[PDB]
């Protein structure tokens, strides 16, 4: 009867306590959070058959989880290709939650430290100064990982800014912009430089920016002690020469809300040795850019290691093994197709790449 902590009630590891619960296994789940919805989770997920929907099906949620037009353009606005599941961030959580334990969620446990035990397992520090011991060890705490440095010394690599603007009641209050972003999503492709916006059921338009910078270019734009008449200024200023029709979602946004963040991914094929007593799910496991999935995929992760635990309830180091094996080969196979398509989405010359994939395909028509 192993003691099994679980460091980080995310995505991966609610699925993964809820699904050991559902075995017959305790765990214990370590959450940094104050409380249950102490961080706003606004937008939508789309959940996959074969991942995030396996996932809620082997849970027991199949019941309760229940047009995608994509236009992609280039700067001058015309469009390069036509093309024509989701849950609430929020909604998902607390689906993921109700299959939790309540008492099994320690709240307000902020993972500092990690003892390794002669004996085996772990002692984990928090910041409140108490700890915790456990045999097994789940590393389940994101992109930033604690536990991730017990298993290997691969660090995120960093990919690009990422910043996210809203416009709320669209269809009231820019029915113009409502109507040229419609249903679905549309994506603009510069130079190391891309614009986006998307429609969601509340009635708003997320607009996203989405640039080749390092890793400090965020916090070198002060975009939070800025006047809003200075950010929009300074958009427009790096979106210079693009299409004034679509630049105007600019100044159609909500003024005084925007959230940077930096986009980064572990290395591709990262993997480590097995060990007898701690692995991990999820961002810490195989972090990727957006394009990964890595909701989906950290959902599969947390189902795929309870089952691994049911399946080899006398031997931790077996289930940890044989879930590891799988996990490192489907996260190298979908980390390089994330890989190709996160580089080629967002270059200096992305429009034309894309508009050059097409051509050579007519080729063989
Ligand atoms: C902009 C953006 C868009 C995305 N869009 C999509 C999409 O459309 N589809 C998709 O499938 N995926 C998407 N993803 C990816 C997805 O958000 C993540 O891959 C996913 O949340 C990973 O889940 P996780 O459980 O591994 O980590 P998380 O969901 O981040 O959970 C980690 C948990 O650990 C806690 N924690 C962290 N450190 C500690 C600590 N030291 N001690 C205790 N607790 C700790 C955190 O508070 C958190 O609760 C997107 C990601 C980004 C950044
Ligand atoms: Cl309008």
């Amino acid at each position: 009867a192993p003691r099994i902590a679980v460091v980080g009630g995310g995505l991966g590891g609610l699925a993964l306590a809820g699904m050991l619960h559902r075995q017959g296994i305790a765990a214990t789940v370590y959450e940094r959070d104050a409380g249950r919805a102490a961080r706003t989770q606004g937008g939508t997920l789309d959940l996959r058959p074969e991942s995030g929907q396996r996932a809620l099906d082997e849970l027991g949620l199949t019941e309760a989880f229940r047009g995608e037009e994509l236009r992609i353009l280039d700067p001058a606005g015309r469009t390069l290709v036509h093309r024509v599941p989701e849950i609430d961030r929020g909604a998902l959580r607390e689906l993921l939650l109700s299959k939790v334990p309540d008492e099994a969620v320690s709240w307000g446990r902020r993972l500092t430290g990690v003892e390794e035990l002669p004996d085996g397992g772990h002692r984990l520090e928090f910041a409140d100064g108490g700890h915790a011991d456990c045999d097994i060890l789940v590393g389940a705490d994101g992109a930033r990982s604690r536990v991730r440095l017990l298993l290997t010394d691969a660090r995120p690599v960093h990919l690009s800014a990422y910043l996210q603007l809203a416009i709320t009641d669209a269809d009231r209050r820019r029915p113009r912009i409502a109507e040229f972003v419609g249903p679905g999503s549309l994506m603009a492709l510069g130079d190391n430089l891309n614009l986006g916006a998307q429609r969601s059921g509340d009635g708003t338009i997320r607009v996203s920016v989405t640039t080749r910078v390092d890793a400090d270019w965020v916090d070198r734009q002060g975009f939070g002690d800025a006047e809003w008449g200075d950010v929009v200024a300074r958009l427009h200023e790096l979106f210079a020469g693009w299409d004034a029709g679509l630049t105007s979602l600019i100044d159609a946004c909500d003024p005084g809300s925007l959230v940077g963040r930096n986009i980064e991914a572990l290395p591709v094929g990262t993997r480590w040795p097995s060990r007898p007593d701690v692995t991990l799910l999820g961002d810490a496991a195989h972090l990727m850019p957006p394009v990964g999935e890595g909701a989906n995929q950290a959902m599969l992760d947390g189902v795929l290691l309870a089952r691994a635990f049911a399946q080899h309830r006398d031997d931790p180091a077996a289930a940890i093994a044989a879930y590891e094996t799988e996990m490192f080969d489907r996260a190298a196979v979908i980390g390089a197709k994330s890989a190709r398509i996160e580089s080629m989405g967002l270059a200096p010359d992305a429009a034309e790449r894309l508009a050059s994939y097409f051509n050579r395909m007519t080729a063989a028509s």
